[PDB]
């Protein structure tokens, strides 16, 4: 017989791998099949044979190296998938039974057990190993007895017996919170299951129920909608994604345990779905921004890391009911369907998850309208998202300060992101696969678009650092608006501006002042750094007359306007200089390999064509003053850039506004206390971020001190005149 521990492994065998729902004349579900058995095909014809070898995979032979532990067990884990599918040419097999039952034999006495100590990476010894060893043994239950799995359990709980802490065996233990601690309940609550330990099951459950409360600092979800994780480092599209999407697996199983979660502590799910994941998702893109060193996986680029948050959003619909069930099932089905560039399928890896997005995408009852404008300030991660719904485009902005981490170098991965949070920014247009297809090793890593950099050479071996000032932060008026600054020092203290942004609707300010720079480098500002595509090519205007642009560099001093044009409006920007500027451009063809950028990732060469706007900032005291005008035609974009021929207000070291007088709204950005006298309106008073409209004889004020991470009494920051 068996019990109601093996009746929730059944539940899990559903979710993880979902052979019960298979159905061969399913086109989606075959494909995913047809994978499984390559990959399964491939390793049963390189598992070594005869003379109780050095290795069971000649590729993963190395022990010593950790990521050979868990590649070797995630084989089995396939194995272990389509033993159990009754449409697989391996289902029952008499070889891949033994293969597994023996493998499984073999790793345990001479690579992973209780006797051994962590080499390399922990997480591969604690989490990475441990849940491919769970889920093998969970697929094939009815192939192994309860004392041969025990046994090959034995060496989780070495590792791992401590719910609240991961490194345990380690001099050095961490407290297990975020992505992480969610990835402690895949390891703990199923080893639990498979040894029928009733205390394993509930301390690790209400370990996990920490994951529910919403921090103020630290590593966690915010109440703004940020999330930390790695003590300083914004995190949302990798660590938060492993969260939600492993929680989302693991909740239908603890429900129908004898420690079921309080559905009270749960709602703290919707809203990360609604403050923290949404704004992030753009046409069917995770902002690159949230997603730390995994920019550098080429398995992982923006449309494949949504599909993981997507996919954790639909299994939350699913399990919940009325009003709840339905806006998120349009919410993911107006994200995939807005999604022209990715196929969702292609990371949809169990049958449930295929059908569950089959169901939803052919459900008439679920609506899928367009999403609407927004406007995210994320001032607990310093970021900023913002999203056009009338002109769709999408806009990130890019910061950290003396409270974040610049950007994430760590095993071996992300080695040239330096300048990535530098006052970065990122248009989401018509091109969705403009983040795609090798932009990360084939972007330059010295001219990130937005940034203010000199020329030195830096090291893959950097590591990240916080900056120095704190004065960094958005000033959000509503759904369209909104004000950001970053009192900017580059990483070796040899160049320092006040960079300034302000998000009008329908378009972005930059402006720079107070640059200065204290090495013999030279110094410049990338205005943007735009990868092309070859079937659609732009046409190039400067002053609005057609420029040839070559891959050497050409100067176009007096420059008031660039526009580049496509046969698609939607792929159309512009850039207005507030005055005329001395900038160069180029068109080259930009060479790397993922390798350069993450020494586990491949070393074939990759290329792409990329436009390059710079302007050079040869004395101090220089400054930069541009607007960013996306999605409109030439007609259009030469129309409005007259009717913004007054809106810079001021671009000094003290005092940096915009005006949109179309709107009635004012971007300002104050260094210090002084009396601001604007448009002969009003008057701002003190140091800080504001976003102002007038609406008849009446001002809306929205104010921020970036430094105390408050606002302020009206009176004490403005006065109408």
């Amino acid at each position: 017989v068996k019990d109601t521990y093996t009746d929730r492994l059944d539940d899990w065998n559903g979710i993880i791998a979902g052979n019960q729902y298979y159905d061969s004349k399913n086109d989606q579900m075959a494909k995913l099949n047809q994978e499984l058995e390559g990959k399964v095909a491939d390793s049963l014809s390189s598992i070594s044979s005869q003379a109780d070898r050095i290795y069971l995979w000649e590729k993963f032979s190395n022990y010593k190296t950790s990521a050979n532990l868990t590649a070797t067990y995630r084989k089995l884990e396939e194995m272990a998938k389509q033993v159990t599918n009754p449409s697989s040419r391996y289902y029952q097999d008499e070889t891949v039974v033994r293969t597994v039952r023996d493998s499984m034999e073999w790793m345990h006495k001479h690579v992973y057990n209780s006797e051994k100590s962590i080499v390399g990476n922990w997480a591969d010894y604690e989490i990475g190993t441990p849940r491919a060893i769970n889920n093998t043994l969970s697929l094939m239950k009815e192939y192994f007895s309860d004392e041969e799995i025990k046994k090959y359990t034995d060496v989780i709980e070495k590792f791992v017996p401590d719910p609240e802490h991961f490194r345990k065996t380690t001099d050095n233990p961490v407290k297990a919170l975020g992505g992480n601690l969610v990835d402690m309940g895949r390891v703990k609550v199923i080893a639990g299951l498979l040894r029928k330990d009733d205390q394993e099951i509930s301390s690790t459950i209400r370990s996990i129920e920490q994951v529910f409360k919403l921090v103020d600092q630290g590593e966690g979800f915010y109440q703004d909608g940020s999330y930390i994780d790695h003590t300083n480092v914004a995190y949302t599209g990798a660590y938060g994604n492993v969260l939600i999407d492993g929680l989302s697996q693991l909740l239908p199983v603890i429900q129908k345990t004898k420690n079921p979660i309080d559905k009270d502590k749960m709602q703290t799910m919707y809203h990360w779905i609604d403050k923290s994941f949404a704004p992030l998702l753009v046409n069917g893109e995770l902002m690159d921004m949230s997603r730390g060193r995994s920019i550098s996986r080429a398995n992982s680029e923006g449309h494949v890391a949504a599909v993981e948050v997507l996919r954790g959003i639909h299994r939350i619909a699913d399990m919940s009911e009325g009003e709840t069930k339905q806006r998120l099932q349009s919410l993911v089905k107006t994200i995939v369907q807005s999604d022209s560039y990715y196929d969702v399928f292609k990371n949809l890896k169990t049958y449930k998850d295929i059908s569950l997005m089959q169901s939803l995408l052919s459900d008439a009852g679920v609506a899928s309208v367009p999403r609407t404008s927004y406007l995210s300030a994320f001032n607990k991660m310093d970021k900023t998202a913002m999203y056009n719904a009338e002109k769709g485009f999408g806009f990130g902005l890019s910061l950290f300060s003396s409270r974040t981490l610049n950007y994430e170098h760590m095993n071996k991965e992300n080695k040239r992101g330096w300048y990535t949070s530098d006052g970065m920014f990122y248009l989401y247009n018509g091109d969705l696969s403009h983040y795609s297809d090798g932009y990360w090793p084939t972007v330059n890593p010295y001219k990130m678009p937005g940034t203010t950099e000199t020329d030195a050479k830096r090291a893959d071996s950097d590591t990240g650092k916080v900056l120095p000032s704190a004065f960094v932060g958005t000033s959000k008026l509503d759904d369209a608006n909104a004000t950001a600054t970053m009192d900017f020092t580059n990483w070796n203290q040899t160049l320092t501006a006040h960079k300034s942004w302000f998000m009008l609707k329908d378009k972005i300010a930059f402006l720079g002042s107070n640059i200065q720079n204290t090495s013999t480098d030279t110094a410049a500002t990338t205005i943007d750094q735009r990868k092309l595509e070859s079937s659609n090519p732009y046409k190039v205007y400067v002053n609005d007359k057609e420029a040839s642009l070559t891959e050497q560099e050409k100067d176009y001093p007096e420059t008031q306007s660039v526009f580049l044009e496509s046969s698609d409006s939607k792929k159309n920007i512009g850039y207005f200089f507030f005055k005329k500027s001395s900038i160069s451009m180029s068109k080259a063809l930009q060479k790397g390999a993922w390798k350069d950028i993450n020494e586990g990732q491949s070393d074939k060469e990759v290329e792409n064509e990329f436009l390059t706007i710079s302007q050079a900032h040869k004395q101090n005291g220089d400054s930069y003053g541009y607007m960013l005008i996306p999605n409109v035609d030439r007609a259009t974009f030469n129309q409005m850039i007259k009717e913004l021929e007054s809106s810079l207000i001021e671009n000094n070291e003290t005092l940096q506004s915009v005006y949109d007088a179309k709107q009635g709204v004012w971007g300002i950005v104050k260094y210090d206390d002084s009396v601001s006298t604007i448009s002969n309106q009003f008057q701002v008073l003190k140091r800080g971020v504001y976003t102002i409209r007038k609406e008849g004889d009446e001002y809306k004020i929205a104010y921020y001190n970036p430094e105390t991470q408050e606002s302020a009494p009206d009176q004490e920051v403005f006065k109408k005149l």
